[PDB]
Order: structure tokens, then C-alpha cells, then sequence
């Protein structure tokens, strides 16, 4: 499952993309077939022994979606993991967005399809993703959707930092996260309020509150009197996408849907919505 040796002995190491929390990414090409990946490097816990690592690649590797980008194999090298992954070539709905524009409508709806397809699968398996925005929503040439990764929850690596990232970004989560310690903890329901404002960033390039500082983002959200975002442009969105983010956007996590109960919404159970819609996405990039 996990090799001990250099991942460059497999792999033609190229320019590093991006990086961030969740480790150091760098585009790279198998040796052999020589189709291109995503290598992921991660800096490993001197503490974390052997076996707490291999039950982390484990689930790595068992925790499979088609919305999930794939696991193809993992090195140990240097006190350090890198993580071989599925080349997503578009990259993020962040970096197509910032070149398009705002998506269309039905764009944002297979979007929206396609991450509760992901997240409902999260959800099965137990897991809480705590990091859904446009950044971690990869698309590859073909248009497909796949989240960059499951979430927060890999205890490996930077944990800690990637737990309490949102503190000075809190713009995607649910003002039970937002309460921060709190009492009060949260469960799943906190992916589809961060889906909800994902909608609403794809929309208008930015989340709600975007400009207000992370601190005053997170005294507000803890205020009694506190209401969920909107769309800001009624006219410009559907009376299915405005009741979408209404219901995504429920302040009580006791009342918000389920993905499971989200994938029957007229929004994204609607006839029309596939990879085609994203491939005239990405024709923009060219003009
Ligand atoms: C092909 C390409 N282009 N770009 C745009 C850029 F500007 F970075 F170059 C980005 C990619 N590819 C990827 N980039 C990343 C991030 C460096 C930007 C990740 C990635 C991996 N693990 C966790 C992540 C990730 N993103 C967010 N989280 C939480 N994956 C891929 C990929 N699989 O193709």
C-alpha cells in the first residue's frame, strides 16, 4: 500500500501547482505509461508511528467516489508522505471562475449535483468534509466534478492547521462550526451550508461577508439575531435556485436537509445537467 522509497523512482517530478495546509502539490508523469498526476507532498508527525499512518492511507484508499479524486498509490520518503492523485487539469472552480466570470445558472446546478454526490457518499462513510468551497472543487478536461480530497479529517500530516484553518477564513461554514469553541459541536449537516454558499461564491466570485473581517465574520454568525445569506441579484437566479440556497442555508442544523434529501431538489434533480455545461465553461478560458 505504501511504498518505502522515492516517489521520482515512478515518477517524472514537474512544476509545482499550489500548496497549502493540505500539503505541497506539484504536477508529475508516470515513468512507465507515462500519463500525468498529481503528486501531493505532506510533512509527516515525528509522533505517528508506521501503523498510525498505514490506517490513515487505508482509508485513503478505501474511502472511493467518482466525485472524489482518485488514490492511486503513496511513498514514504525523507519524513515525508507524498500522495500520488488523479491530474485534475482545469483546476479549481476558484481558478476557472477567476478567469469566466460568474457560472450560469445551470452550471452551478450540476456543480451542486455533483458535490452532494460526493458529499452523500462522505456522509455513509461517517466522515465530515469541514472544507467544501470553489478552491477544493477540482475539474478535470473532461468537465468532471471531483472534491479535491475528503476533507479535514486525515489524521496525518498538518491536522491541526488544517482544523482551525477557517478561523481566519470562515466565510463557507455553518454558524454551528462558526461557534467555535462553544459548547456545542456540529455533525454532516455543517457540508451543506458550506455547499450553499459554494453556490453562491460560483455565482458572484466571492462568498457572503467575503470583505468583513474573519473575526467580525465569526462575532456575527454567533449572534442570536443572525440571518443566512442570500443571493444578491433576485432577478438574475430562478425561484429554484433561490429556494436551493434557502434550504441549503438553514440556520438550525436540525431542520437543514440531508445530501441524500438535497439530491431530489428540483435545483439538481433537474433533466439537462452534465459535464457538457462545464466543457462551454472552459471553452471561455480560450476567449
Ligand atoms: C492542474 C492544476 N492546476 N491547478 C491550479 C494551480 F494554480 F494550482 F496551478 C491545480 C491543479 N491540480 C491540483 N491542485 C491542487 C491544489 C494545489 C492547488 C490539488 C489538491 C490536492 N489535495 C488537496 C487539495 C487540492 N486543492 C485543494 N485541496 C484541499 N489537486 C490538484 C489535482 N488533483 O489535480
Amino acid at each position: 500500500d505504501i511504498f518505502n522509497r522515492d516517489p521520482r523512482d515512478h515518477y517524472d517530478l514537474l512544476q509545482r501547482l499550489g500548496g497549502g495546509t493540505y500539503g505541497e502539490v506539484f504536477k508529475a508523469r508516470d515513468k512507465v505509461s507515462g500519463d500525468l498526476v498529481a503528486l501531493k507532498m505532506v510533512k509527516m508527525e515525528p509522533d505517528d508511528d508506521v501503523s498510525t499512518l498505514q490506517k490513515e492511507i487505508l482509508i485513503l484508499k478505501t474511502c472511493r467516489h467518482a466525485n472524489i479524486v482518485a488514490y492511486h498509490g503513496s511513498y514514504l520518503w525523507l519524513q515525508k508522505l507524498w500522495i500520488c492523485m488523479e491530474f485534475c487539469g482545469a483546476g479549481s472552480l476558484q481558478d476557472i471562475y477567476q478567469v469566466t466570470g460568474s457560472l450560469s445558472e445551470l452550471q452551478i446546478s450540476y456543480v451542486c449535483r455533483e458535490v452532494l454526490q460526493g458529499l452523500a457518499y462522505l456522509h455513509s462513510q461517517k466522515k465530515i468534509h469541514r472544507d467544501i468551497k470553489g478552491a477544493n472543487i477540482l475539474i478535470n478536461d473532461a468537465g468532471e466534478v471531483r472534491l479535491a480530497d475528503f476533507g479535514i479529517s486525515a489524521q496525518i500530516g498538518a491536522e491541526l492547521a488544517r482544523r482551525l484553518e477557517f478561523i481566519g477564513t470562515p466565510y463557507w461554514m455553518a454558524p454551528e462550526v462558526a461557534a467555535v469553541a462553544l459548547k456545542g459541536g456540529y455533525n454532516e449537516l455543517c457540508d451543506i451550508w458550506s455547499l450553499g454558499i459554494t453556490a453562491i461564491e460560483l455565482a458572484e466570485l466571492q462568498p457572503p461577508l467575503f470583505d468583513v473581517h474573519p473575526l467580525r465574520v465569526l462575532f456575527l454568525m454567533t449572534k442570536s439575531g443572525y440571518q443566512p445569506p442570500r443571493l444578491k441579484e433576485k432577478g438574475k437566479w430562478s425561484a429554484a435556485f433561490h429556494n436551493f440556497i434557502k434550504v441549503t442555508l438553514t440556520k438550525s442544523p436540525k431542520k437543514r436537509p440531508s445530501a441524500t434529501k438535497m439530491l431530489s431538489h428540483q435545483l439538481v434533480s433537474q433533466p439537462g445537467l452534465n459535464r457538457g455545461l462545464i466543457l462551454d465553461l472552459l471553452d471561455k478560458l480560450k476567449n
